[PDB]
């Protein structure tokens, strides 16, 4: 079956065949679309075919499909699974797997960069202190004094489900959130629950508006442990505006390294529950969502006032005007401090070129329109006008329940 | 089987049972989502009519009554004998209002129950259609205090006597491709504009020329008509601070009136059913003016604001976008012509969704279309999960008549 996708601005029509290799389900049915829904131990039995599928893909990618090396590896893995109920990936396969999980992430607009991921193999790690060291090296490498480099650190895979490695933080670097007795929130509201857990575990919170959270690390299914990331390794950017000298006085700043640490990486049926990865920010993530979401820092009002905009009625679009200035501020500040960042126009333009390239060389590019289109100026970016097909390919990055809800305390 | 929808900004969760009544296909499968794709017999007829009449009698609190049963049998006998049937005026009104209620891509459905329905099923000619249409335009415009309305022409019979309004909207601007290779006017209408020119129309070759109606009655060839200029209300666009804005020479019409969709009620198909409400600001300022394939005026406006257009990161396109939209809203409001900004419209839709979930068990909604084309996340709908499914009565897309008409 062939599926056509059209861009309503350029009339370019693309054909998708990659979807035929989609295995996982989407949540939608022939009767209902769940496209805007945020979240819609294996058996030896259900494992070898997953391993075979992956290895076939891997060997085909290196032009050795059907080779003796390819056949020996399948036999080696099969015997290993039958013998130990699981199997170990070769370094090369792990690298290929991680890169493809990114290439297959339908909600990621930065995929033009997929082949350039630096993979850190942390499968020999056994303790939380060991995890801390690996993570510190990841942050220092990735940050690279502001010239950000994409990277992923992969800890030991799941075995029986009772010895999982987990990074309890949602991102390696985030600001604490504190709920005050009067119901207001100091800091980032998105992290109040995790902050309370950190405090309960012993963290002495400075209780400020931008306190970098400590790492809460779980190794081999044991209870998590707290670690403070060396401040000197945490690069931050004070936010100021090119024309508004009062902007800096808002006291805003943000960390330069976005590093998702709560997702699960699936490769050949194997599950890596601790696999922190990082790239670099698209400006709107900070300027639109982190600062302007009503449930986050929510700064639109204070910014609107200082600009003396007509806030008596929404039709003056005072929110929209302030929103633009704040995003100009984030981009300008990062660029001024020589810290990598990409604006939404550049990022979406690159994604379209990446997407067309993928259709040509791969036969498709699964993409989630709801997530790909930026949270501001949607239609003046090319992705708004691009029809996309969303499906799930493996290897992949998946959501997993927050650890505090499943962990068995010892 | 009982799906739940959550708003990630307010944490409010709503349960959806209404989707269990859906019949039509979405285009998606368990393996692939097509949520962003723009266009994904007597035996057939009675069940459709029955499904509809049941919902109708249920709405009037007389489900299972003799009247309900009588009507059901009357229609049943009518289909067996006439191969079709006629809706009672009450059923027609209820049907059109519900096709609007069920339009998953419409953000203004909080207004659904107030629709004015014009029954034009007694129309027989294109001149009669022109007359009904002028009356709709005048009624809906109401000197600037717009009122929602729909005019329903005769239903499909054998497919060879279909009534059709060839225009995409009752009111639009023409588009002509110039020698320069460029396009004068609205590029979206270039093809229709030529079918008119070629049909007889005399284009002023201007940037904003109100197109003529191309009306098709009973399957005959369509005919042209000029909507009384005095009935076409337009708004000159000026900025409340940039006095140079008016020099761009921009204007837009006050009445948005989709005229190419198909209204399906109880199995019956109404191929000519123009409807209208009023504009959401972004429709004109963001899409009509700034889309690259439309009037594409971002550069011109950026130049007049003297913004650094050297790098994308200065966000000049974004700043210009906001100004163009403030202008559109300011102009419509200054001229007392109804219009709604995206903040107000989305806030109303959230209220509507809640009303619908508690009084109907749900509300089909297409997030890709409901979220405004600018400032997405600062509008509440962005943070609102939505379930999309098809319910009848409904408004459907249909092939352009010129690719199907036999002259
Ligand atoms: C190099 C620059 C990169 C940019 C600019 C980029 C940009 C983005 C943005 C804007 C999002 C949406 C974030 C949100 O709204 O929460 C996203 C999501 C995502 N990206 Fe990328 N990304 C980059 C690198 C990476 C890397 C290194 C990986 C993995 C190796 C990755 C995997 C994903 C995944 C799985 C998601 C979805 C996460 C979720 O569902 O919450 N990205 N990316
Ligand atoms: C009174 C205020 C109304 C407002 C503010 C409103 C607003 C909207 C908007 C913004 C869209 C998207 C338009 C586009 O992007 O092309 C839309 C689509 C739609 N509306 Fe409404 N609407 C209103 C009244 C109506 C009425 C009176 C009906 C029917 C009787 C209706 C039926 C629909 C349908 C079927 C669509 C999708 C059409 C398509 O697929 O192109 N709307 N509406
Ligand atoms: N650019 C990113 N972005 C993703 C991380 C930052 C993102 N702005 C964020 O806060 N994501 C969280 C909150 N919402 C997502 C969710 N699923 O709830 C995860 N990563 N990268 O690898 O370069
Ligand atoms: N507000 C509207 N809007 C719908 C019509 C105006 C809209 N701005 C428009 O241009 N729609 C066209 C172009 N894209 C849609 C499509 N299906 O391609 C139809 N209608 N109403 O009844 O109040
Ligand atoms: C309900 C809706 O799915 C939700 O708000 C989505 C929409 N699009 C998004 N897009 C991105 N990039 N990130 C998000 O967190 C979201 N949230
Ligand atoms: C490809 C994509 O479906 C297309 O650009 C859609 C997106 N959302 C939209 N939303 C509205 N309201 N109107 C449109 O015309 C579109 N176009
Ligand atoms: O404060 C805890 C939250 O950050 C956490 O529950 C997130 O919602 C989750 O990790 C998804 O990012
Ligand atoms: O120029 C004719 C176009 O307006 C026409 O083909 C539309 O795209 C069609 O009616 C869908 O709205
Ligand atoms: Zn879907």
């Amino acid at each position: 079956r062939f599926l056509k996708v059209k861009n309503w601005e350029t009339d370019v029509v693309l054909t998708d065949t990659l979807h035929l290799k989609s295995t996982l389900e989407t949540g939608c049915t022939e009767h209902i679309c769940m496209g805007s829904i945020m979240l819609p131990v294996r058996t030896k039995d259900q494992l070898f075919p997953l391993a075979k599928e992956f290895l076939d893909q891997y060997y085909s990618s290196i032009k050795r499909f059907g080779s003796k090396a390819h056949m020996d590896r399948l036999e080696e893995v099969n015997k290993e699974i039958e013998s130990t109920s699981t199997y170990q990936l070769k370094d090369t396969e792990l690298i290929y797997g991680a890169k493809h999980a990114w290439r297959n992430a339908s909600r990621c607009v930065g995929r033009i960069q997929w082949s350039k991921l630096q993979v850190f193999d942390a499968r020999d790690c056994t303790t939380a202190h060991g995890m801390f060291n690996y993570i510190c090296n990841h942050v220092k490498y990735a940050t690279n004094k502001g010239n950000l480099r994409s990277a992923i650190t992969i800890f030991p895979q799941r075995t029986d489900g009772k010895h999982d490695f987990r990074v309890w933080n949602s991102q390696l670097i985030r600001y604490a959130g504190y709920k005050q007795p009067d119901g207001s929130t100091l800091g980032d509201p998105a992290n109040v629950q995790f902050t309370e857990i950190c405090i309960q575990q012993g963290w002495k919170a400075p209780r400020g508006r931008f306190d970098v959270l400590p790492l809460l690390l779980q190794a081999n299914g044991n209870d998590p442990e707290l670690f403070q990331i060396p401040p000197e390794l945490v690069l931050e950017v004070p936010i100021r505006h090119p024309k508004f000298d009062w902007f800096k006085d808002l006291g805003l700043k943000w960390y330069g390294l976005p590093a998702v640490s709560n997702m699960l990486l699936e490769i050949g049926g194997l599950e890596f529950s601790a696999c922190p990865f990082s790239g670099w920010y698209m400006g709107t993530e900070i300027g639109v969502r982190n600062y302007c979401d009503n449930s986050r820092y929510n700064i639109l009002e204070e910014v609107a006032k200082k600009m003396d905009l007509d806030m008596r009625k929404t039709s003056s679009l005072w929110k929209d005007q302030a929103l633009v200035e704040i995003n100009i501020a984030v981009l300008y500040s990062f660029q001024s401090d020589k810290v990598t960042i990409v604006d939404h126009h550049s990022a979406t333009e690159s994604f379209i070129k990446h997407m067309e390239n993928e259709y040509r060389c791969r036969g498709g590019c699964p993409a989630d329109w709801v997530w790909i289109v930026p949270p501001m100026s949607g239609s003046i970016t090319p992705v708004f006008h691009q029809e996309m097909l969303n499906y799930r390919l493996t290897p992949s990055f998946e959501y997993q329940p927050d650890p505090w809800n499943t962990h068995v305390w010892k």
